[PDB]
């Protein structure tokens, strides 16, 4: 088996087609499943596997009882094939209340992180072993993508940040060759905070859309160049921005190198691509609550400051039904990379108070070449219905 | 391994031994298993496997209130090998109120259909990522097999039909390679609506038996020329007619050619399959509902107009019992191609109102060159002991 | 891969060392189980399987009600590695209430027979498809062994019987290459009644201990002839008979030729195998009952009539608690074969009134050349705590 | 494949990073989970697995009550892969209420001990078949390691223990090759009480850290030449010692030799290892009870006697919650040998009356050459939550 290079060109896409869903709330109302948050997706050369943070229980379970809280010490990386619930018979990869995975050709690398806030560490296990550690560098909850990472020709890059979540913060990215860190370049450019990226291969680089969660509901944007490990960042020059929250989208605003101060605290995190000068997005359809999913393409959108029309819009997900974390995948076909996405489909607290848990399920699409028509993939389950 | 040719002569059989039940109802009363329906079988060349369409919930589940419906976005194509039940560990493959699976020797195509009724799309997937996707043709169900699709030489086919369930349709059939859609012809010939087809390889080219869901209940039959993509249709001989609702044995009538206008509006997906001038087909028991199931063969049945003497009678699950839609695979052997078919057997809505959901067990049958006995095997479940 | 001919001598054995419990009962009273019965054991070249008739349900499980019945169509050959017990998971191999299974060195083959007790189905599955089918010949509950068939170079061999149970029998050896009925062979010798035997390979032929249901409280040996096809019947010589119901120890006899009219009607499934001119074999402790279990070596009980003198006597479960069939199955060794068994252990009815199904689970032992302690290892569960 | 020679030199490490956390009590309380006890890992050379001994019951169900007991005959040794809780379909590998298990590159060994206290039986299990069996020599609790065995260049070696458990006992190592016993040598040396050894391979020989349950708090050490069958043994140097009951440090005593008669009866297993004249260790942080755990480094904690400095501490599990054994394992990388460790998290009684059972959940750390943080990763259950 050879590394993977990536070294393909993008497939050319017209929009979005349906691949997966896994209807883990629905089935948690008869069968134990694990309660779980930020998922994703990430494949090896053959197939397609879903990740997710399990909170250490299943949702008809009373430790399910306030799990809306982000990091506790039982939290665990859980990988399945891609559409196979999150059932007992899942496998813990690692403990992590936050994490990043992705396969270089040859084998797994998980980036997994846990332990107290102020003094985090972060595990690197690749072919099933523990090969590297790094502790928290600022003392302030090291955290990751919550997405895949990405291999070129054996170097796995990840973006991790450690500091605050509404101010400056110290990101770093890190370049891994089977499971050992061998260098760590410090952000450059003008993106002024960054979690959670979302990153795709771009041969001969890597290219991230992130979240800000300080100033901007723009999202910046992440370059990565894997040869000599320099680093540059800025913003989606898109004025239909892809955070939530946000501005309405006449009174929304991007320059490209600048977060642009509107309504800029707080934020999801969500994912872009580029296509020549164009953009292809996903965001929630509401501008101020984690409700509703579209996709679509905005003309000029990657270099065009401020630019607002948009093509080929779809619905995901209805506003009237709640989402979440979304992201990117890369999957290579016969002579194209194609770009693919999830969405997190949150269900409980805090925004539904019937029940004391906070899960989620997930919906996945895949770019086409082809055509397509309408429809609406929500997590479907009646809060009503629902353990509480 | 090679692309499957199904270039060997079909098994000589005398009948249909027995060969799988999976009894999903009855274990659905002490377990957690899926909400099913449209189950169908198709095997690589090493083993076999079930599908069917999840109602995404399991049985004892309020979510499994009112799945009597066909379409809503939670369904989802649920693969097991052929024999284990659809518990929580069960794959489900892609988003689908409608689908199609085979394997062309190398890696298993799925073909999925979701969506809204006017607007819905078909997902081509191969080898684990999609591959293609269309749109629907006629606003109107765009809607597939049901059962397994063919694939010879790397060449895959499908029948999939737009349009009204009551009165002139748009059906086109499909040439996929490697998930990717290479060529689309109309539907032509005698047949004058096809729904439901369950197509088998009778090298050079593919045959199917299909459900008129409009004027007849004698089933068309559709042959796929794989060399030059053309199409021809017609009507099963047989005056024993395989569709439900139909007319008793002493009124029924088929002329080969055209729809026989007795009692054609609705019907239920069935098989048959050609030799020589004889036809081995199977049917509900009852006319007039899916209840009970019966296989024989008739003599002419493929080549003389209104044949009806029939031999080698098997009831497989007696008129005291509900079944539903039936299909047929076909199983390469050392030296011939073997035709197997299996049986759906429907519980819960409409017919019995004490419970109010709907799904499905199976029973699998494989044709035999040996010899057999009698029996009978329904799901078995007692509706009075299920969760309601 | 090859096929088996185990051409090895047998291992020299001094008793028998733990080799496998499931525990299925204890765990069925908190946990999605099978209902099972008739258990049996064999090997592929890597690794052993547990094998068993389920009842098409679970136990806690209104389904389970009167699964004291031996024939229903719900009945399925149940098949996982040996110590997974048998939960939902577990894959249905074929519809039978009669079975039996082997491995040629090449693929599995499973014997599988089902339909009404007068005109039953016999269905031949190798490699995971339907090669023959055979219907029953005496219109009187076609059954098999209910343990491993043998194999030896590409040929597997089978003991089936039709017609009474309690008087004369139509016994006959079945040869199967790759599934296919290649020859049949009546039963020959002194054997008055067959059933249920337990087989295993003694190069160059195969040698079966059975069940006498008829006159015989000594157990009947049936001898295969591999490579002309003839068959060889007698009783085991041993004074210490096998069967139960039986005489006690100082008045049960054995000629070697004839049933021994003592106690001769009913029975159960057992096993022996010779060494030299000596015994190996287990039994029920009780003479009247399925109850207890232990295994000795009959000093010249395979070439001396009516020998009494035992040594190397262990308990495998002790008299307070509940047994049922057990059986032979061989294993390759390095450089010989050796002999294990397993035995059933049956809770519920018709001996436990408080409970309204019938179960098991199994444990299993290994012969061994090296040293071993004493023990029992019973079922284990209290029949207060099951589900009723 | 090939035979692990484990000859590359040990990882230098600075302490230990999180590598798995199976949170079983925690999932027990909303799903069908083993009870178990006795937990360890080992890997194949591609991937770890979990082992326990069960108790042949879930939690949630009657049978576990009075788990607290040792020793019955539906124990049996469940084998996972690493981070999958232990459901219902777990396989139980052999009958054991103690055992060891290793793999040496080829295939996996297990040694399993059941049966009657006073005349107990070992099996030897390897590549899936018994191929030995001992037993007891000193009528009293034959008993082994509860975590890996190690092998090197197809020789596996394991400590096995029979006699007094406050008292001068019969301690043999035995040397093991395909599962067949070839040499067993008597304890030699100056340690006094040997039980339960955590051994790990130090090239050419193997390392065993035990537990002394007599007169030593400090743990024994014995050191095992594969070429020659020799043995030694001693005490581990660090004057910290490492059982559980033990004196405060301030007056904890080793002199490397002879136990140290502080607290000495009684006891816990637990694990070290060398770096040149440096220890690396765990402990309970309780000196009285399972209680807490923490690692660290002892400057000439291996050559010095009774040294003190430690340096590197870790905890693992804070004070405020229950531990209890832990153990080694060794995984090979590219160019060295690491060293990680679990600890078992034991719920449940008798420290926990609430409930009536005993079970556990455990946590896996490894060595590492990075950086790390600090954290508690203990049981995580809610003692009020769970079933009793
Ligand atoms: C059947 O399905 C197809 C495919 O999904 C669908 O065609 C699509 O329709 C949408 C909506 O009209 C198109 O996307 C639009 O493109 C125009 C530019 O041409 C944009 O101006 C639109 O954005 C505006 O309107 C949106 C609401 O529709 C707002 O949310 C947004 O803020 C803007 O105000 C939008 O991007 C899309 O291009 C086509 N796709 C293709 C491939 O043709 C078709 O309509 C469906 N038919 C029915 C009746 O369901
Ligand atoms: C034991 O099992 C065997 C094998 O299943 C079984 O033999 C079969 O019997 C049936 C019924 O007699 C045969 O099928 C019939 O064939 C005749 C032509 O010879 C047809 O006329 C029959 O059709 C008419 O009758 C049917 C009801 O039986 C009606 O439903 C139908 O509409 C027609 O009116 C029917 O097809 C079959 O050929 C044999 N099979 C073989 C291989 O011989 C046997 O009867 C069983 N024995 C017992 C006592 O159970
Ligand atoms: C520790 O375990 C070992 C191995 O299990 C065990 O040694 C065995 O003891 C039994 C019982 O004494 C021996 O089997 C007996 O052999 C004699 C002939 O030498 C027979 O006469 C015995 O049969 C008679 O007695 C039986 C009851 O014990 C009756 O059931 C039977 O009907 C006969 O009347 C019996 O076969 C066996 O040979 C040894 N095994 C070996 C290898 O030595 C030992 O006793 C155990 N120690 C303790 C104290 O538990
Ligand atoms: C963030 O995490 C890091 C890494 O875990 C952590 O650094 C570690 O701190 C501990 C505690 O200070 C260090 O271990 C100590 O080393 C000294 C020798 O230098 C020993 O004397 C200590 O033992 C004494 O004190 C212990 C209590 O701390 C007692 O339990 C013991 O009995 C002794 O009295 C102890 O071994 C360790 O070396 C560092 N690790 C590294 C690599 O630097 C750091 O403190 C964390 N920061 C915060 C604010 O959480
Ligand atoms: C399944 O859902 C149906 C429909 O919602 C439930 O029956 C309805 O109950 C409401 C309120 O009690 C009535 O007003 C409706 O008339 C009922 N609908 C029909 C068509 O009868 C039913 O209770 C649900 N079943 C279960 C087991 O919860
Ligand atoms: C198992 O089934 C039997 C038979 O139905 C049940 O026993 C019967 O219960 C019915 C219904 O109340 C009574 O009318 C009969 O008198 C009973 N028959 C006998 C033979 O006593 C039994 O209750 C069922 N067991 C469980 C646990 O449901
Ligand atoms: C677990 O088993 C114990 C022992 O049988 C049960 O406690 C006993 O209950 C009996 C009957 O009331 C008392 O007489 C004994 O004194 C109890 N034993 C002890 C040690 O207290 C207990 O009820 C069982 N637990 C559960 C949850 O069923
Ligand atoms: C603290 O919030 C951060 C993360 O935000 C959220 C959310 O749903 O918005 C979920 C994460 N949950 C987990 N990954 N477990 C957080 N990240 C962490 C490390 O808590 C945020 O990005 C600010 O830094
Ligand atoms: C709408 O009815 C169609 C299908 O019919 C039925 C039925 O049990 O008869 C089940 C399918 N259910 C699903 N495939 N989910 C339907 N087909 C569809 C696509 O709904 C029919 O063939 C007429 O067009
Ligand atoms: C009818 O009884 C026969 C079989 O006996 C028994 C038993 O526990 O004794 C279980 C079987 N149950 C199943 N194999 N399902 C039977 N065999 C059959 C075919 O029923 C007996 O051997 C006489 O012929
Ligand atoms: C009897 O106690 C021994 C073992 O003790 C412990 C314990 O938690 O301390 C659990 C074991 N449980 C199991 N291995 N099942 C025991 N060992 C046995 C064989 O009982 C001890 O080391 C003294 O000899
Ligand atoms: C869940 O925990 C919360 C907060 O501790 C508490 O208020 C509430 O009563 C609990 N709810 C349930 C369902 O037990
Ligand atoms: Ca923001
Ligand atoms: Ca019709
Ligand atoms: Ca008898
Ligand atoms: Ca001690």
């Amino acid at each position: 088996v050879e590394y993977r290079n990536w070294s393909k060109p993008q497939c050319q896409i017209t929009g979005f087609a349906p691949f997966s869903k896994d209807n883990s709330i629905r089935l948690s109302a008869g069968g134990d499943i694990w309660v779980t948050r930020e998922p994703y997706v990430s494949c090896d050369p053959g197939k397609c596997y879903q990740f997710a943070l399990g909170q250490g229980t299943t949702l008809d379970n009373k430790h399910s009882n306030d799990t809306v809280h982000d990091r506790i010490p039982h939290r665990t990386l859980l990988m399945n094939e891609l559409g196979v619930p999150f059932h007992l018979g899942t496998r813990q990869v690692c403990i992590a209340w936050s994490s990043s995975s992705c396969h270089d050709g040859k084998a797994w690398l998980h980036v997994c992180i846990t332990g107290d806030d102020k003094n985090a560490t972060a595990s690197f296990i690749y072919d099933g072993r523990l090969v590297d550690s790094i502790g928290s560098w600022s003392q302030n909850i090291l955290r990751t993508q919550e997405s895949e990472c990405v291999c070129i020709n054996g170097t796995c890059t990840v973006v991790m940040t450690d500091g605050s979540a509404s101010g400056r913060a110290d990101t770093r990215i890190l370049f891994i060759e089977e499971g050992k860190i061998v260098h760590i370049s410090p952000l450059s450019g003008s993106a002024q905070h960054i979690e959670e990226c979302s990153c795709y291969p771009r041969y001969p680089g890597v290219r991230c859309i992130c979240r800000d969660n300080w100033k901007g509901s723009n999202r910046p944007v992440v370059d990565i160049n894997m040869e000599d490990y320099s680093i540059d960042s800025s913003y989606v020059c898109s004025g239909l921005v892809g955070d939530t929250p946000r501005n309405d989208d006449s009174s929304s605003n991007s320059n490209c190198r600048n977060p642009n101060n509107e309504r800029g605290t707080q934020g999801v995190k969500g994912w872009a691509f580029d296509n020549g000068n164009d953009l292809w997005m996903g965001r929630t359809i509401s501008k101020e609550s984690r409700s509703g999913y579209e996709t679509f393409k905005v003309i000029g959108g990657w270099s065009t400051p401020n630019s607002k029309s948009q093509v080929n819009r779809q619905v995901i997900v209805d506003n009237n039904n709640w989402s979440g974390y979304s992201g990117i995948f890369s999957v290579e076909g016969k002579s194209c990379i194609n770009r693919c996405f999830y969405v997190e489909l949150i269900r409980g607290r805090p925004q539904e108070t019937r029940v004391w848990w906070t899960s989620n399920s997930i919906v996945v699409f895949c770019g086409t070449s082809g055509t397509y028509g309408t429809g609406s993939w929500p997590d479907g389950a009646n809060i009503n219905f629902m353990p509480i």
